[PDB]
């Protein structure tokens, strides 16, 4: 159908949004600490402490097939990244350190990309 193809269009220009969102979210992880999941070969106990591991690579997977709907599923993905790293990592690392950096400066990044969905449609 017709609006079965607009509905698609809207998907593919979120798709595109969330794109640009997600790259200037990494360049906020200068240190790359959030770039790729959890090695379970090298915190083997992990999966006993996180139940839903994520990460910038994993995020990137699914934004390429179209697999955020909207704007609300890429940023409870985005804030596993962080709260996890809160969790696993004590106050003192470097690891929650970065967390909290990210997730200061994603804020401002996130809050304008809530405006340019709901403004765009």
């Amino acid at each position: 159908s017709m609006e079965q193809v607009a509905m698609e269009l809207r998907l593919t220009e979120l798709t595109r949004l969330l794109r640009s969102v997600l790259d200037q979210l990494q360049d906020k992880d200068p240190a790359r600490i959030f770039a790729q999941p959890v090695s379970l070969k090298e915190v083997p106990d992990y999966l006993d402490h996180i139940k839903h591991p994520m990460d910038f690579a994993t995020m990137r997977k699914r934004l390429e097939a179209q697999g955020y709907k909207n704007l609300h599923e890429f940023e409870e993905d985005f804030d596993l990244i962080i709260d996890n790293c809160m969790k696993y990592n004590a106050r003192d690392t470097v690891f929650y350190r970065a967390a909290v950096r990210l997730r200061d400066q994603g804020g401002v990044v996130l809050r304008q990309a809530r405006r340019e969905v709901d403004s765009i449609g």
